[PDB]
């Protein structure tokens, strides 16, 4: 089910799906596993909303356990490139790449809901083939890990060495702990 | 696909009842169906932030974080979310039922309510097992605190009662403080 | 595909304007939710005109069916139940739950009643909790069957221990339905 | 991919009071037919309905939902056999309004006794066996009523698969006439 | 493959009056243990039998075939826990002759209530639920007898998984002593 | 679900801003869709630039060459912007963009390596397919050399195995021209 | 296949499989994944070789990536219990529980072949179910991890704290590194 | 069963003649059986030669090294004869034979290449496993250099990709000592 | 099962004492190794008595077949080859590899020759290496066929580009076998 809303016009009626209707309020949803196709859709929505009005805020609701890093960095670089401030709101959970995109929001507009969960940890990977090729892919994953820690350090305001220590294994944070760590700025309870 | 629809001049029975400020939470709670409920709520607030929203719940439960995305949306939006239990509200469904606005949490007479502690499952190195084991305790504690707050029963009693599956009738759900009243006839 | 009519409506939306709802196939949450939704819609449309629920169901999930039953009782409109093809298990329960004097079998429709089914796996403590719950549900279903049929709970219990098949005539004599429709 | 004309092809023919019963008979497709019949009755309860049947049969109760709908509604339901009408499809063909049951020249009709299948306790098997016999007796009675042949002859003939040509279906009394050209 | 001597290694150690209970307890492997116990009794009904247990548990009725065979035969059955004895394996460990129930130093013992599962008509579910409660009560009674702990305490402690070290198994009364060298 | 605007879907609405998306594995059908959009935008205005956002790990070479040959053929300059990553054929279509209009975003990844193949059958057929794979490998290395301005011998050495480049390394190598951070 | 050897007797001939023949030389093989059944067979061979002669050495050839811990601890407790010294020789590799049973040999008789590989790391596990049950199984894995570190410390002569640090992640050792770490005593190249 | 007498197959009969067969994929259980046969033949007679017939495409390195170390440890010289093919680990065990007693048959095929592997998990774990495969790769190149008498740099270069050798080429390279055509 | 005979031997072990070896079905490492093992055994038993290799094979793995071929050429005894049923691909190669004057077809036996099959997937550099190797093996196989048949390599190459089916008589005329055996 995708719920529709009917707007009456001079020439009868037209129809909007609920998500298209909330897109007019400049609200984008990032829901479930981060992969190329759904991530492109999020990026497209950001580019559209920029063209519509490049000075109004964009609200990105995140409920994700993470997924593909490159797919996520397509969203990240879009958020930084576009003029509008992208306010990030955590719903349910933002883990792995979802936490990274949550902390990547415009400073002062990164929000957790009270019972939302945040989790951070180092990249995952896996190659198979000749020893020479394993060394090349092993070198690449280390470069990506260094870069992801560098960006986390920038957005949190914590030193890179501390980000590295804390993401060696799964680190779960409550909403309060995400504010204290510097992943988000404030907690929204009631409007 | 979309059931009992008419073309606009597809508009279905759920789209029609959404105008009456009615949202349906049906079946297993997971990210996508939960995102749809939250979206409907955000929409109904923008339409009118002062009229009540009616959330019909028939769910055995599911993913806690997905359910919490609805719970936090219910508390955040200005409108009171009235919860009505149809058929059953169990696990996460029972949680969202009791999370309705005080005075407007309703069971139908032959609706079934069931509460129990969280489920989980990790595999890997003992160090990681300890981290996830700790995280599951944190979530279990939080869920008991919120269940205590909404029911008005002490956390020690919620914890005791939810160690194993606890089935309640509509009458028992009112007594326990999960719901406020029973609706039989209009 | 489902045919459309221009006046543009699918055939079910068009029959819904005549206050007709269809309960077809296995009773589960999603199809049962739809039935309940249609009942709420028709009440809001007109709370004093009868609703016609056509039933062709072998049964299914009890809680899903109790979502329909509780909706039927709650809404102001009388819900007339008509049995097409068959009403077995939960379908039979929803057929007999209709407004008194407006529960109808068609001549060659079949009705079947029997006790609930269930199944759990795990610790003996949990098995005992689930066994108790299934007994409470069985007692409650037998009580409501007794209420709607007018037969005593003891007889309903005896008759539903094993599968009991009724013709249209036998369903009238048992009190599951009131009358049989052949022609207008 | 169903073609358009404003209307889909089946919806356009539904304005001409034409319903199609195609493929295996089961609860959902059978309900759709019964719904189209109730709709056409509300539209005009005196004009004929045309039910084109191309079916190998299927679920009896699903078929009986159509049969009872056909008998209840005021309009005469003319049945036309396209390709084949076997088992339950043959039963619904013979259930049409007398004078208006039609086979096309190369259509195939076939009749045989019900199939079933239960497993479990001997007590439950006895209950389910008794139910299958009652259904078989009832199905034979209704076939006897619509064909005009006695129940004893319907019973003997449906013990095993009995195939009929269009000519043989008219002789047996399953249909009234054959349409070759308009 | 199982190596041989001039007899396979298991037949050769059966001369030393040693029986192995290894892996999941089911009808066929349990029948083999009970068969070996009847054989060793017929060979010499006075000399002790050594049962080496390395089992996570399994089918209760299959395990009760070994238990009843242990009690029935004239010879004392000395139980030695190697690797682990959990669930039904723990039950057979504690069912050994008093003073001859042994844990090796790094062997693990675990006890918990029975598992079950039926599906069908509510009447049948009630019959199978009652049966599972009767078995649970019986298993607790026999655990109480062999440990010396009261039935009420055994019931509480087996509501959920309870892991014991070799030392804890001695303190609980599941085994009598620990063999090291 | 792709949302609608007033009525267009979001991708049709961004196509009016002359923006095309190349997303996921390169195969015949998605590649055809890119080339169709390129022919459409040319007809609409054959002088205004086209913007191709690339986020691809690569895929089928022939499918990718359908996009490459469409890019060169149409009058409008095709500006290529690397989102997330551009590897294999994705990198090839990135470097194929109009010179001075090939862009990486800061944390976008670029990777290049030689073609993959595979035939089974008679030794005669294996020889024919092996030759064909060498000719394609040569042709791809020539086109990479032409677009980067690096000699073919260097492109061959550097693509014998997987070669991963950052945004900065992609500019130095000559795969892209510039990096875009903020508008 | 398994190759047979024929011994001639007064009454014609008898036949041994190669493994049964080498068992008369007091040689046991621990090969592949450690699980209850193959481990029970190793223990049975040890109890047999004790009964035959409780003063002569037993040679346990190890080529294993590891497996079930309780299965391996059934072999460990048998080794310590029986009178005979169990000399452990590493063939190909001894990882995980493989490395644990290699180091559990009689002191001075733990051997690596030159190109054999040794690897050590902390226990693996995995439960699913009620939070209460997860807690119990999580407490059990920790208790087992402590016990395994204690025994590794005792057999290697390194302190428990160093064993714990070094086994948090996979630690690979060459034959030389295994002697230096104290997992084995000596390296056999030629007889 | 096999091709036997009841008193015992053709392999058991040829084991009496001090002949062992290494056939098919190298893995723990078949490699354990080879090493066992080698220990048995030493105990029977530690001075007579052992003949190891090798027809293998290779397999698990650690399994193959259990044989290698057994070959070097036991007192008897192990003569290696290549039947059909010796590739990867099979070629390694062929070249590991006693100097002067490593034999190719005329139409036997030899192929050498670097190790294969694969891990998936946390970047930290990947770094550890990536290091281990480099150590193993070095060690295998060192042992090949020793047995062939070629420098490790040439072994490394040649095994970066698959290198196929004829019987003649295997003698020239030093993988084997001589070719046996007729007795 | 395989029948036994008492003197206790299986039927194949008994015929092995008559110096008969069977090559039956798809040629692969394990079954080819068994044939080679038998050839070494019979040489050790008596290096001056002929060995009789019965061939019924569609072919299979070339290297596995070359393990038999090199064993045949190496051992002192003449290896007589008799074709039962069929000798195709590698089986035809091993048939023609028998001692000159002792390569035999049975009257209704079928022979078939064709060029090698192969298959690699991976990087274009690896595909070039494997392609070159396939061509070297193809050249070597054609050379050895040319030697044993006494036909020039150009003709063997032409005739094996596609599947070439020969009767017993056609096999003798081509030089793949020397004579046909009908009766003893
Ligand atoms: C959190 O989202 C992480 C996991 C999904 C839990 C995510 O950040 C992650 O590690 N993703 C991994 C990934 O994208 N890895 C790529 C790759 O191997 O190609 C590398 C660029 C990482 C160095 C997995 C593969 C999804
Ligand atoms: C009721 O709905 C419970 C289950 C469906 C029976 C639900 O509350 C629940 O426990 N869900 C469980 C869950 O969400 N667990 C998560 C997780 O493991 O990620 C933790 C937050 C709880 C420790 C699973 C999804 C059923
Ligand atoms: C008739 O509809 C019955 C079956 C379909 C034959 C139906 O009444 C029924 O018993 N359904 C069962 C069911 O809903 N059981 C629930 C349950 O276990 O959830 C028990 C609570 C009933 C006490 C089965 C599960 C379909
Ligand atoms: C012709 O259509 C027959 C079969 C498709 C061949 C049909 O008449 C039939 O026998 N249907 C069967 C059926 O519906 N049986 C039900 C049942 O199993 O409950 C009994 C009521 C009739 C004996 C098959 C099983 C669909
Ligand atoms: C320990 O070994 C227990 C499980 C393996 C964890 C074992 O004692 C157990 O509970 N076994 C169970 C069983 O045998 N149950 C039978 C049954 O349901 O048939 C009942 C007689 C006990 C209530 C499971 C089924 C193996
Ligand atoms: C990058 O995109 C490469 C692969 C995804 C790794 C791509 O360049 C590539 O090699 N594609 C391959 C391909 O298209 N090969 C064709 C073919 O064999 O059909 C040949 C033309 C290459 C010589 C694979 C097969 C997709
Ligand atoms: C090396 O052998 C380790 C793994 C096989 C890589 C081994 O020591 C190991 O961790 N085994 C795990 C194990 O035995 N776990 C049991 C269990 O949870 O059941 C615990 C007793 C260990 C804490 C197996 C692989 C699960
Ligand atoms: C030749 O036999 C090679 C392959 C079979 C083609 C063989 O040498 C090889 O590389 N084997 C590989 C292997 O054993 N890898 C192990 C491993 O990943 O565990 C590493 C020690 C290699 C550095 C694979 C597993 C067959
Ligand atoms: C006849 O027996 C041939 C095929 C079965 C038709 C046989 O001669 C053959 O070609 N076998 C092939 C083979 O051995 N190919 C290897 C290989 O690809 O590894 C190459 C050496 C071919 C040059 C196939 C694979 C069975």
């Amino acid at each position: 089910l995708v719920p529709m809303v009917v707007e009456q016009t001079t020439r009868g009626e037209r129809s909007y799906d609920i998500y298209s209707r909330l897109l007019k309020e400049r609200i984008i949803f990032l829901t479930g596993q981060v992969e190329d196709h759904m991530a492109n859709l999020v990026a497209a929505q950001m580019l559209f909303l920029e063209a519509e009005n490049p000075e109004k805020d964009i609200f990105l609701y995140i409920n994700s356990p993470g997924g593909v890093i490159t797919a996520g960095m397509s969203i990240y670089d879009t958020m930084q490139f576009i003029k509008p401030d992208v306010s990030t709101i955590c719903m349910g959970q933002a883990c792995s790449m979802g936490a990274f995109l949550l902390t990547a929001g415009a400073k002062g507009k990164r929000i957790c809901l009270p019972n939302s969960r945040v989790m951070i940890h180092q990249p995952l990977g896996g190659f198979q083939g000749q020893a020479t090729d394993i060394e090349i892919h092993a070198q690449e994953i280390l470069k990506v890990k260094s870069r992801m820690n560098e960006l986390m350090a920038k957005h949190t305001g914590r030193p890179i060495e501390e980000i590295a220590k804390d993401t060696e294994r799964d680190r779960f944070l409550s909403a309060d702990e995400a504010v204290e760590y510097g992943l988000v700025d404030k907690i929204f309870t009631h409007r």
